[PDB]
Parts: C-alpha cells; structure tokens; sequence
C-alpha cells in the first residue's frame, strides 16, 4: 500500500496526505523524531538526505512534488489531457514557489521578514485568482472540471497562509469560496478535522 | 509550433532548448531585452510575473519545468511507465533543488559564497552518480534505457557546474562519462557548437 515517512509535522506532507484522505486511500505514518533522525543513518540512506520518504509497494519516492504528481498520474488526478497536465503543472510548479518563500520566511527570518511579506502576499496570491477567475468563473476547480493533485497543494498553500496572515483571502472572493468548498468535502473535512492533521504543527520550528 | 519568450541568456531556457535541438523540433525564439522587460507590460502579463514564457500553439506556458514536463509529456520523454515517470521527476525535483542553490549563488552571494558552495557541491552531485550506478551501471541514460527531460535538465544542471567548479565532475566517473555520451548525441552535439548556444551568457549578472 502507501507508507509516507516524515516528521511529526504538516509541512510537505499536508498535502500529499489531504490527497490520499479526500481519494479515500489508506496509507501507514511512519513518524520520524528528531533524536532518530540526528543519529544519521536514515538520512543516510534518504536519496537526497531528506524527507518525505514515500512508499507505493516496493516503490520508493523521495520530493513532496513527485509524491503528489505520482498519486495524481496513477489515481487520475492530473488533468483530463496533456494541455490539461500541463497547466496542472504550471499551478503546482507557483504553488512550490511560494511555498519555498514560506519556508524560507519560517525557518530564516520570521521575525525580521514577516512584514515584509506579508505586504507582497497579495501580489503572490493574486495569480491563483486569475487562474480560477478564468476556469469556469472558479466555480470548480484550479484546472478544468475534475480536481487534480494541484488542487490539495494550492488548497494547503492557502489553508497555511490564512494561519501565518489571517484575512488574505478576503480580497480574493475566487480564492476564499474555492477553500471553502474544497474543505467542504466529506472526506477532506472529516481529515482536516482529526487529530491526525489537526494536533500536528504546521512547521517543525513552532513558526506559523 | 514552439515559441520560447525569454531573456537573451541560456539560463532556465538551456535544458528545454537542448532537448528540443535533440529531438529535431522547430521553434522559435523570441528574445527580451533587460529594457523592455523594465518598460512593464510583459512582466505584468507573465502569470507569475516571470520568463520563460512558451507557446505550443495556443496554448501558453509558464514555469521552466512546466515546460520540461510538457515537451516530455509530448514527445515521449518521460519514462516508459508510471514507475519510470515518478523516477523521472524525482530527479527533475532533485536537480531543480541544486539550480535553485546555484541560482542563489550567482545572483545572491557569488565572491562569498563560492568556496563554501562548492566544498558542499560533491554531497549535493553523489546522489545523480548514485542513481547512475543503479541503471544499468550508469551506461544509458538517468532513468531507464531511453532519455528523458530530465536527462537534459541534468545534463545543462553538470555542465554549468563545470563552468562554476572546473573539475568538479572528475571525481564522478559515471556522471563525466554520463555527460560526454549525452553531449555526443548527434544534434545535440551541434547545438551545443552553434553560436545560438556558445554566444550566449549562461547567467544574466555575467557570474558563472
């Protein structure tokens, strides 16, 4: 089956793990504690010495994005053609990109960089609202009619932004209404509201 | 047909270029100079506020792996099965990572940083000799018997890294080996050679 190893925390895994909860697919937590992972071996044996470490049977997948493009390729939730796939992409390649500037503010500067960037949120944002504003009014979903492994990283993208500055979506109707409905769906409501995601902190350094 | 809109150098443009030199295709390149880019009307248009822009068609791309993944999604560069395709993006991610570093260096701290960038620069390309070693012992290509795009993305990722740190590929049998096989390829070769490719800068700040 499925087997994610990582740290005790949301991070890279939100995701890939709202992902599975929502497609209604079962999957094993192997959690990694910092005492075990600072003693070095399993870091290791990890690929490029990080993780998330995923399991699919004897396959073995490191990288959040090529975890989330390989559920979406084999579950059918990367777009309906190749123009579909690839705007699928372009919308998880911009999500990664600001993801990396949130955890850079989180990790590097918090304290000093917040302001900063919470004034530029906006124009950072504003592109996903353009990209719904122009798929069917943003009445579905980021890419076409049928949701994509895009959808869940965009959805915890913006679902972590709301945390770190709370309100940025309001000068967004598409981009408010369309975390609202995805958040809605059954599956994906009942996980995001379990302790499983919920008693889990966002980032490992207690930033937020 | 294809259309690359970006700045006159080869930067996150030079892999896709390679791949579609390789592979016989036509496109078309439409150079930004640093003055239009600066008038703001482009800039304002690009989706994320960014270059490469590209164009099959009509349908209009953003995002250097997105075009990656497109071309290969196309072509047929892109593994010969979902198990392949997920390995294929593992290293497309895991080369992505080290460009991002390299990207920071050159346009973030190059005089004080280099040394220390490139003491770290073995750590950060065992892994590629790595996954060499265990295909074939590294006699084909990074994934697989059959080239991929990530194959061009690693292969641009190596040969400005050998520009940056002469040398620094001589203690990677596989991967020097790797990167005269591919270099050798026919079309490529003569790519490679053309003015289209030598005349132009590999960064925009002038730093390799």
């Amino acid at each position: 089956p499925y087997t994610v190893v990582y740290f005790p925390v949301r991070g890279r895994c939100a995701a890939l793990r709202m992902l599975l909860a929502d497609q209604g697919q079962s999957w094993k937590e192997e959690v990694v504690t910092v005492e075990t992972w600072q003693e070095g071996s399993l870091k290791a044996s990890c690929l490029f010495g990080q993780l998330p470490k995923f399991q699919d049977g004897d396959l073995t997948l490191y990288q959040s994005n090529t975890i989330l493009r390989h559920l979406g390729r084999t579950l059918g939730l990367y777009g309906k053609d190749q123009q579909e796939a690839a705007l699928v992409d372009m919308v998880n390649d911009g999500v990664e990109d600001l993801r990396c500037k949130y955890i850079s503010l989180i990790y590097t500067n918090y304290e000093a960089g917040k302001d900063d960037y919470v004034k530029a949120l906006p124009g950072q944002l504003k592109p996903f609202e353009t990209l719904l504003s122009q798929n069917q009014g943003g009445k579905t979903f980021i890419v076409g009619d049928q949701i994509s492994f895009a959808d869940y990283n965009l959805l915890d993208l913006l679902l972590i932004h709301e945390v770190l500055a709370p309100g940025c979506l309001d000068a967004f109707p598409l981009l408010s209404a369309y975390v609202g409905r995805l958040s809605a769906r059954p599956k994906l409501k009942a996980f995001l509201a379990s302790p499983e995601y919920v008693n889990l902190p966002i980032n490992g350094n207690g930033k937020q």
